């Protein structure tokens, strides 16, 4: 299944599907039997945050029409409340006093990883470093639950912005969907907003520029996030920066949230992204460990600056993995080679076109273990001449830099911009220190006798601070 | 028929009504023989304001929706479909044709300078009143084009909340509307073992909820809405609200969350204004009369408002042998459990059928009644005395404020508060100028010499 094909398969399961915050005391069965009377019910599960919630996924829409129908406004604040009608619906028994069932425990789908310290001994206690990256993998990624929790985040917010853009939709982008999210990372949303004598037109207010659109759509879609809710909070309204940004907490689900107007370069990269990730296991496997290491190593930070970006970090993996003997995947150039008339994307000038169908990427021959690849990563950056060299991922060559700044990573679908501009000399000459230390640490460990010694080892032993 | 059959009434055919701007050259049967094509046409008429709109009322509701299928968008924009279309020639150069004028519906009263003429060559003093009246009063293709503009901020409001209904209120539906005055609107809402509710945010007040709403509706009318222009958000005010003009119609409209005293009054001064044709007949004469002296005016302040001065002459018209209109009290007695309403403790409670209430037996010309309320105000003692509609009587001052009239729907509460003594002494001299113009004046004489006599007298400076 391609990208574009899961994205609309989700946003239609999100589409028709609901909260519902529970009650204290809760019978699963009597709830889902009372539920499906509304219509048949495809998915559902529990979570917990700041008390037991459920998603509801219904086969079709008009199912949650008809719950709405019999649904009623907080009759303890009549006339107090903003009577915004969402999906979020709050049940309570109509006769407490009649309880009628075994009352037993729910299964909680966890919707956030484990912490670090927590990590270590799982990771000390594997056969070899190979299954260390596919524990922190198993742990880390998102799971099926809460993908489709964030699709319903993004479904709640295109709701508001519908109001009077019809054929608007929110789309997820970035780590959600491009299969190297991690449980606990933000939800970025890109807001996509578009016979007789007589020429019959409808009188419609005229839009100003793009940018002042954008910010004008974007500040009033905060406000009602603000406002008319229920669930988000800390709305922060960021329209001065080069790309317009909303962030907001989302209460029921307790994602954090980045919304901004539809940009198709920053989609393409996360499709992408998607291929490289769906290619081979090792991918991700890569990606999940040298993020976590970055993070622990103080290399990566949550607020933007001078640091290396977990997006830039994610491309650089991909140009190590571009350059084995043979490449574990292919390169850019590559895949729009592949890439047929249905596949071809045009944005301003510039061919961001590639291949969708996976089936039509003939799959790699290497066959490298990911305990050479962590070493080999770290060696091969840490070697890696920055000053000189630059890193295009359409070619899948190392190439003289086009300007002077110390990281140069080739933007794959425009001519030349730089990913990681934004970083100095300092960070990236920390970057190969911490690189070098890991690899040294991994090439000259005595492995068995760490074990032996309960002390950390391949993975875990570059996990730690140094 | 009672209000609110009429609210009803007016705005289920508000409902299935659109708006057409009109090419330069217009064939009238021609456009109509297409629109009928999409369903049967009901009512229908034109009017001019930055070129030649027309209002067409269907039949069916679907008809609607059938004219929306075919209709595009301009080829950018917000594409917010509402009911406001543009019609233009697919072939411009190619029709005369269609050089046939349509009758255009005004909008507008005209201006006082051109009513006195009309007035002066009236008969008697009774029928200057009713030139005016009709003059002045909303026409039934003013009133369709206010319900209409009801109905579109309604669509455009029900974008968020599918449950609102706008409904006008004020002058606009009290009988007492004139040609050119604002449109005020209020922003209404309305099996298993379960008990199911919406999340919802807690605000701790509906103060607080109609200031964010209304803020957002503004917000949309300005940056999404078409025709709406000059959005300006008063929402730190008593009763918080929305004012903006609406290019289409002309009109310049207030929208507030609802408040149902407010409905009260309007219906109140409905039945009253329903009861006598002299009633209506004195109110547009005086409001006349008042901007014309400078009493009232456009911004708020010290002077007096058209709301107080037309509970003023409600009062006059109770005290009269015998009362032309009945009191509030009186109407409560009639009100059954049907038409039973308490709103805040305080019941405001009166009956909404015109045939139980008896008819008057007050035959006194407007001549008279005119002459009388400037007599009657002009001698009335405002220092010690207030006016209470619910008694229909003169009692003393709760408060000391210079013009006490008692708000007839809430406890301790003067409607005209904001009056101060210089306006009401002003309103005094001009009402007791006014009875002596028309007390000692030789009308004949002044028909003679092509002069101003009764009511024109009084509608002209000193
Ligand atoms: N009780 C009370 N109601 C008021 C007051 N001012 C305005 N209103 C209400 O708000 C409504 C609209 O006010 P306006 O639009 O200023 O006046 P109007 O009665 O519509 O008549 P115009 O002056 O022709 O617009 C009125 O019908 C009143 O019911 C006040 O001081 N007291
Ligand atoms: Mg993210
Ligand atoms: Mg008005």
């Amino acid at each position: 299944k391609t990208f574009t094909e899961v994205q609309t398969e989700r946003l239609e399961q999100a589409d028709r599907s609901v909260l519902i915050k529970c009650p204290s005391k809760l019978n699963e069965k009597k709830l889902l039997q009372y539920l499906s009377s509304h219509g048949k019910i495809d998915n559902y599960f529990f979570f917990e945050n700041r008390g037991i919630h459920a998603l509801i996924e219904f086969s079709e829409k008009s199912s949650v029409a008809s719950l709405q129908a019999v649904t009623g406004i907080p009759k303890a604040a009549e006339h107090h409340v903003v009577p915004y009608k969402s999906r979020l619906f709050t049940f309570t028994l109509k006769n407490p006093g009649s309880q009628a069932a075994e009352e037993r425990p729910v299964k909680i789908s966890p919707q956030s990883h484990i912490p670090v310290n927590e990590l270590i001994p799982k990771l000390c206690h594997a056969d070899s470093i190979s299954s260390q990256m596919y524990i922190l993998l198993n742990e880390y990624q998102l799971t099926e639950e809460n993908i489709k929790l964030r699709y319903l985040a993004c479904s709640l917010v295109r709701d508001f912005a519908r109001a009077y853009f019809p054929d608007s939709t929110v789309k997820p982008f970035g780590s959600s969907v491009n299969t190297f999210g991690k449980l606990g990372c933000d939800v970025d949303m890109f807001l996509d907003f578009h016979k007789g004598p007589f020429e019959m037109e409808y009188q419609m207010k005229r839009l100003p520029s793009e940018r002042l659109a954008t910010q004008k759509i974007l500040s009033i879609i905060g406000d009602c996030l603000d406002n008319f809710g229920p669930g988000y909070s800390s709305v922060q309204k960021i329209l001065n920066a080069r790309c317009p940004l909303v962030k907001f907490s989302h209460q029921p689900t307790g994602f954090q949230c980045d919304l901004s107007v539809s940009n198709s370069i920053a989609i393409r990269c996360s499709e992408l992204l998607y291929i490289y990730g769906c290619l081979d296991p090792r991918v991700r496997a890569l990606v999940f460990s040298l993020r976590c290491w970055a993070r622990v190593h103080g290399l990566t930070n949550s607020v933007p600056g001078t640091w290396i970006t977990n997006f830039s970090l994610t491309m650089m993996i991909m140009f190590f993995l571009q350059k084995r003997s043979p490449p574990i995947i292919p390169t850019l150039d590559q895949l729009k080679e592949l890439a047929d008339e249905k596949d071809k994307h045009v944005i301003g000038g510039y061919d961001c076109s590639f291949v969708s169908d996976l089936s039509k990427i003939k799959p790699t021959k290497n066959t490298e273990t990911l305990d050479e690849l962590l070493c080999d990563f770290f060696q091969y950056f840490g070697n890696f001449d920055f000053r000189k060299n630059s890193l295009n991922l359409r070619k899948g060559k190392e190439v003289n830099k086009p300007e002077s700044s110390p990281l140069y990573i080739w933007n794959p679908f425009e001519q030349d911009l730089n990913i990681s501009k934004n970083v100095n000399q300092p960070q990236l000459e920390k970057f190969v220190a911490m690189a070098r230390e890991s690899a040294w640490i991994l090439q000259k460990e005595d492995k068995t006798q760490q074990m032996i010694n309960k002390e950390p080892w391949g993975l875990a032993a570059v996990l730690i601070p140094f």
